[PDB]
């Protein structure tokens, strides 16, 4: 009975696998099932039944979707890393790295009950967890879907904060991905956790005229239908379910039966844009227009046209989007459980990112996405966001200039730690502080902050010049023992190369560039011992472990272009190297220019925007094909805009090399018009 429970259920994931994964794949994933059975062993659920039957019923989601075995491995195995005695390791050994980065991502996105909910630090680190492996969510959001089915056996205390995250981050989310029908399935039981009885009134009432609604659907199917024959337009009519958008309505709004039973959805395929706005204005004569929304001349982000209005005929309330044949085909591009790959659709997610907007915040966010940060606790609960190798200082100071400036030692989840202990996520600190205490120079050397770095060199700037040298030596020798050398053992060799890479003349001017100047000691340690034992690679650019860069807004550096580094009092900017703002600084002061290098050429978990200029005019239908040959070749379209000289196309691509292709596709397909590359988003469109 407990572990026939268990086969049951596996035996009913084998049905799903079965017919689309290969033999070896179908063993590997129910080995999978198997370990996370043994590791689970005793454990059940608040409802009783054994745990494993939770990763199980989520890896059928899963299944169901037809996704890779990897995914249902990381799937059967999600808890296991922290409500069991197993590591991430133990997952490396028995199912590969892969899986094991996929538990661990999925592991991530956990929220603690005792630790603060911020909505907007949680959107970052879920949509950068998304572009990183777009499974991760897929996963997140079975496992999610689940927990909310089953939400009966949890208290009703805890059942609010769980539906609201779900509700606030989780159900955008989905959409963002194009699973609607998961996404819709997670707001209904939503409004089942967060008003119970508004939920039972209005799904009640949905119940109960279900039956009539079938049947003036299937009439009001026909009468479009008749419409389109009388007006000569060709086109399909498809039925569409709209009971989120029903209940979404009246669980805020008094109750009409009448119109609850006469409100019904339809999605109209026609062959042209001149047949869609036809038929809106032959909809016009018969019906008296709610809303119009035009996303064909005014496109969304990522690229999706279509027709959105909302018609009254007397009881009758019809929504309907229109689209030609060509749009429904493009708007297939980018959907996580579509004909493409979810990793493909990578540069489709993050083109329509702009669609979550809640503020300007979903904007200039590169810089994140790119570089994942850590998550510490205060011992309130309140989150810091640090960048990777961050400190017990630099949290003292993202907290406040009065803990980082009177720190004298830390607490790590209750263990005494000194000050230049690293931080690792989901750790509790406590900053233990002096009122006589005076910030401590040396703490340059480990610092990787830009609040704690400014706050220092603040007492460092009433100093003595002799004093500031020795400031700036104490910390690069610091920075080299993380390497286990110093600057004894600095051969002349390597203080010839230092000199000239910095563009000085003497030692004690590089280490006045350290202690008062903008060079990070990281960055010199990171030069002189380059890719050997540096103590989770996070890292595109060479040589910038354990700091954190940003992109420059002049010029927008992609991946693989020539870049060049500018060090100012905000840390490390990268612009290309051609940047007009860059050379102009690098005119002025030639010693706050750092050469940069892209650790690799190609890094296919990473998006970058180009800003595209095509010297022709483009019509409609070719505004929307220009769309399609865009999105087929998995590069989003974040936004398209053309008058009557130019077409301006911001496009979200993987790299130089993408945008290379993505141009030499476009030209040949539109007949060689001259295609230029901009530095910044025209003025035109935005800027
Ligand atoms: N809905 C439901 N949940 C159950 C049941 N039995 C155990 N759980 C577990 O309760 C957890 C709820 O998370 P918390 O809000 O942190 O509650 P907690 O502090 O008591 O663990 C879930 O962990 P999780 O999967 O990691 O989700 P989460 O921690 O990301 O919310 C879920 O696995 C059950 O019968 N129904
Ligand atoms: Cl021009
Ligand atoms: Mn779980
Ligand atoms: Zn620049």
């Amino acid at each position: 009975m407990p572990g026939e429970e268990v086969s049951q259920a596996k035996q009913q994931l084998k049905l799903i696998i079965d017919p689309y994964l290969s033999v070896s794949e179908v063993e590997k994933v129910l080995a999978a099932c198997d370990f996370g059975d043994l590791a689970h062993t005793g454990i059940t659920r608040k409802s009783g039944e054994p745990y494993i039957l939770h990763p199980i019923a989520v890896s059928c989601i899963l299944a169901n979707m037809r996704l890779d075995p990897e995914t249902l491995m990381a799937a059967l195995l999600h808890d296991v890393i922290e409500d069991t005695q197993y590591t991430k390791d133990d997952i490396i050994e028995r199912f590969g790295q892969t899986v094991a980065e996929l538990v661990d991502g999925v592991t991530k996105l956990s929220q603690s009950s005792d630790k603060e909910y911020n909505k907007a630090a949680s959107f970052r680190k879920i949509l950068q967890a998304t572009l990183q492996d777009p499974r991760v969510i897929i996963i997140k959001l079975a496992d999610r879907y689940h927990n909310m089915t089953t939400l009966g056996a949890l208290r009703p205390d805890k059942r609010a904060r769980i539906a609201q995250e779900t509700f606030d981050i989780f159900v955008p989310m989905a959409r963002l991905v194009g699973m609607n029908e998961m996404a819709d399935n997670l707001e209904n039981l939503c409004y089942q956790n967060l008003d119970l009885d508004m939920f039972d009134n209005v799904q009640n009432a949905l119940l109960q005229t279900k039956p009539e609604r079938c049947k003036y659907q299937s009439i009001w199917e026909q009468n479009l239908a008749e419409l389109l024959h009388n007006y000569h337009i060709q086109g399909r009519i498809k039925k569409k379910n709209n009971n989120i958008e029903l209940l979404r309505h009246f669980v805020k709004n008094e109750m009409d039966l009448q119109e609850l039973t006469h409100s019904h959805a339809f999605e109209i395929v026609l062959q042209s844009i001149a047949d869609c706005d036809r038929l809106v204005a032959a909809l016009k004569e018969n019906f008296q227009v709610i809303q119009y929304q035009d996303h064909i001349r005014r496109p969304l982000p990522g690229g999706n046209q279509s027709l959105m209005i909302k018609l009254k005929g007397e009881k009758t309330t019809l929504s309907l989007t229109i689209q030609t044949e060509l749009m429904r085909k493009a708007a297939r591009f980018g959907v996580v459980l579509g004909e493409n790959a979810p990793q493909t659709c990578r540069s489709a997610i993050q083109a329509s990112m702009q669609n979550l907007n809640t503020l300007t915040t979903f904007n200039d966010l590169l810089d994140y996405l790119h570089q994942e940060k850590i998550w510490v606790y205060t011992p309130h609960g309140q989150l810091h966001e640090l960048p990777q190798g961050a400190t017990v200082v630099d949290f003292a100071y993202s907290a406040s200039l009065f803990l980082g400036n009177h720190a004298v030692g830390a607490k790590v989840d209750g263990e005494i730690k000194p000050l230049s202990t690293p931080l690792v996520s989901g750790q509790v600190i406590e900053i233990i502080t002096d009122v006589l205490a005076t910030p401590n120079p040396d703490w340059l050397s480990f610092i990787n902050t830009q609040k704690a770095r400014r706050a220092l060199q603040h007492v460092l700037k009433d100093q003595d010049i002799e004093e500031q040298r020795l400031v700036g030596a104490q910390a690069l020798s610091r920075a080299l023992k993380l390497f286990n050398r110093s600057i004894n053992d600095l051969s002349d060799a390597d203080w010839l190369d230092l000199l000239q890479w910095r563009h000085i003349d003497n030692k004690d001017a590089l280490f006045e560039q350290i202690a008062v100047g903008d060079l990070l000691p990281q960055l010199v340690a990171n030069h002189l011992f380059a890719n050997d034992k540096h103590p989770n690679s996070d890292r595109l650019i060479q040589g910038t472990e354990g700091i954190d860069v940003k992109y420059a807004h002049c010029c927008n550096p992609i991946l693989g272009d020539p870049i060049q580094g500018h060090l100012t009092r905000r840390g490390l900017i990268v612009h290309r190297i051609r940047c007009h703002n860059l050379l102009h600084e690098q005119h002025l002061h030639p010693e706050n220019i750092m050469p940069l290098q892209w650790k690799a050429d190609d890094v296919d978990d990473v998006r970058f925007t180009a800003y595209l200029a095509i010297y022709m005019a483009m019509n409609d239908e070719q505004v929307s094909d220009l769309i399609y040959q865009c999105r087929k070749n998995n590069a989003g379209v974040e936004m398209v805009h053309s008058n009557e000289q130019r077409t301006f196309v911001n496009i979200v691509v993987n790299n130089r090399k993408h945008i290379a292709k993505v141009i030499r596709d476009l030209r040949m397909h539109y007949g060689f018009p001259r295609i230029e590359r901009l530095d910044a988003p025209a003025p035109q469109m935005e800027i």
